[PDB]
């Protein structure tokens, strides 16, 4: 199901990407905003109303690049301990639930960065597997 590999690769890929950050993150945004306009959908507030095509250098993107690589960034370091894992993966469900976003939007967002990874050395099979077991911790919660 998760194997020490698999294990291995996405640390090591998640360790290259998070170097990059400052460039990648809005870059990976971008890439999910243009697949799933229902996605971007629930990013009114924060983009005032902005058209799609406008947003990648502002302000609002910088933080949500930054919030999303906090939480990847502890997952990543806690592989090995479900109690921590699961711990993590309530407060960011009840959060995102709230909101009106479904575990199928959550879904999108993994199988986007999972091949998005392969740019920095990520095996898409071990970044798959992986948002597979913190799926069947959020899913339940959704
Ligand atoms: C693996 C997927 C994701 C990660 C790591 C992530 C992470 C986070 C984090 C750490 C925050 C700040 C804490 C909080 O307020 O919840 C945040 C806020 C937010 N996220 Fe996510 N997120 C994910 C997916 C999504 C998806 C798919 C959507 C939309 C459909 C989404 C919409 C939002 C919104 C609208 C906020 C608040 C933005 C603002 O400050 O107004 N996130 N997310």
């Amino acid at each position: 199901s998760l194997e020490a590999a698999q294990k291995s690769n996405v640390t090591s890929s998640w360790a290259k990407a998070s170097a990059a950050w400052g460039t990648a993150g809005p870059e990976f945004f971008m890439a999910l905003f243009d697949a799933h306009d229902d996605v971007f959908a629930k990013f009114s507030g924060l983009f005032s109303g902005a058209a799609k095509g406008t947003v990648k250098n502002t302000p609002e993107m910088a933080a949500q690049a930054q919030s999303f690589k906090g939480l990847v960034s502890n997952w990543v370091d806690n592989l090995d301990n479900a109690g921590a894992l699961e711990g993590q993966c309530k407060t960011f469900a009840a959060n995102h639930k709230a909101r009106g976003i479904s575990a199928g939007q959550l879904e999108a967002a993994f199988k986007v960065l999972s091949g998005f990874m392969k740019s920095y050395g990520g095996d898409e099979g071990a970044w798959t597997a992986v948002a597979g077991a913190l799926m069947g911790e959020i899913e339940p919660d959704m």
